[PDB]
């Protein structure tokens, strides 16, 4: 007599869950979530925006990080996503219930966060996370603007179908910085050809390469920062190597294709 | 460096998760789920009904089960819940997917169900299961009818706001057998007293032993079998043993007045 299998918990590399103190990007944007997840808050004299959370556990860290940078629960505004994969879109739900905020996304991820990300399409329920709805839908190249720093969507389908880069303009030395937030542009473990529950995945992956080439960007950040070159653990280094927009883009690209290669041999 | 967590998966014991033929109740009453976990198939010349569905990773099982009964995915017309925990619920958002079933259930049970049991009022994000929504939603008292077999509904607060016990009438030996099937009236681990998410909690349960001691019950049956005293590994005297409604109702009330009082003490 054989039960059937546990349920098994989705359980992640100890760097994407090692806290960090809040790590200074520009003049109003911080690194406030772990060693090797993003979570951005961009502080605002009419409130703050959190662009990701991370994984399910990390809520009571991140309100932590926004109290030592002076944000109290209310004060927070709006939450932004990447995409809405557990490690990303994880304390979503609890940060509603615990602070003002908001969120706005695309439809595709708006439906796969209302389900917490349960029948992914290539990961099935493997990885799932508390639910949460949106309480805005954007389009591509929609605009939202809070206390005047103005975020603009771009959508680059393929990681997930509602996968989004985010950009804005802060400063620093009184100088712009355009800071794009380019999602993921990986496929781990994806079938990437005649997928019947994404036909179009590798026509999207390419039209997002592109996007993601042509990026306003003087910084990428990624959801992933070892994905851009990021170590957040380096202190006034931990930016130094990031890459382009354009080197990640074609790195992405090259990677992409070595796996359709492998993909047509296996 | 101490980092967070990682999440914990809802593990159970093995009996809970361990396969079996399907095992009759009455002519048109079938349990299809585990050892230790309840799944009724009712079958009827007008399509199935399936009340509950076990844990997550149950809705193979339960399919090959309708399959060796004569049930067709097609065939599977509606789903009922006792409530929505993980361990009866677990299954249903697959098993809309994968068959024409549709779920009807109370207001409370369909808001717990649609965030896949997150934000639990006494577990937390503890034991949470993929989202499913409600097609139907019922009042206390109300029917439902599917090839001529009437299941009422009658609301058993306590265990969950949504908890609900379901009584139908079949037959066996040409005699009519009043079966019901009663919702948990545990509360484990649970403040009872002056809970903020749950003022009014012992009342409810008062009222709900009530209500269970009253309900037409010929054979009862429980989401976990030993509850009503069930053994389902027991073959021709499975349900020899089984409790009465009354004496279900008597064992929980005299099992909370001793929680009750330990609460008090501790
Ligand atoms: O390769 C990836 O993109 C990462 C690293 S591990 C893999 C599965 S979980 C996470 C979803 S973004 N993913
Ligand atoms: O005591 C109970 O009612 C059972 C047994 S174990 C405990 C927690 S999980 C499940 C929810 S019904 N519950
Ligand atoms: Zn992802
Ligand atoms: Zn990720
Ligand atoms: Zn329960
Ligand atoms: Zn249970």
């Amino acid at each position: 007599e054989v039960p059937l299998p546990q349920l098994r918990a989705y359980t992640v590399d100890a760097s994407w869950l090692q806290p960090m103190a809040p790590l200074q990007i520009a003049d109003h944007t911080w690194q406030i979530g772990t060693e090797d997840l993003t979570a951005l808050l961009v502080q605002t004299p009419d409130g703050a925006v959190l662009l990701d959370g991370g994984m399910p556990q990390m809520a009571s860290h991140l309100l932590d990080n926004m109290k030592a940078r002076g944000v109290t629960p209310r004060d927070l505004r709006l939450i932004l996503l990447s995409h809405a994969h557990a490690d990303h879109a994880g304390p979503v739900a609890e940060l509603k219930r615990r602070t003002g905020a908001k969120v706005a996304a695309n439809a595709e991820s708006a439906v796969l966060l209302a389900r917490g990300g349960s029948d992914d399409l290539h990961f099935g329920d493997g990885i799932t996370y508390p639910p949460a709805n949106a309480d805005r839908i954007v389009m591509d190249g929609e605009v939202i603007t809070v206390g005047g720093i103005v975020f603009t969507a771009h959508f680059m389908a393929g990681h997930t179908p509602g996968s989004t880069a985010w950009t804005w303009t802060d400063t620093r030395n009184g100088k712009p910085v355009r800071i794009a937030y380019a999602d993921s542009l990986s496929a781990p473990g994806y079938q990437l050809q005649g997928n019947p529950r994404y036909p179009h995945l590798i026509e999207d992956y390419r039209r997002s390469f592109a996007t993601v080439r042509a990026l306003p960007c003087d910084v990428l950040l990624t959801p992933h920062p070892g994905a851009s070159n990021w170590d957040y653990a380096a202190g006034a280094r931990a930016g130094a190597k990031a890459l382009t927009c354009k080197a990640y883009a074609d790195a992405a690209e090259q990677k992409f294709d070595g796996q359709l290669a492998k993909e047509t041999a296996g």
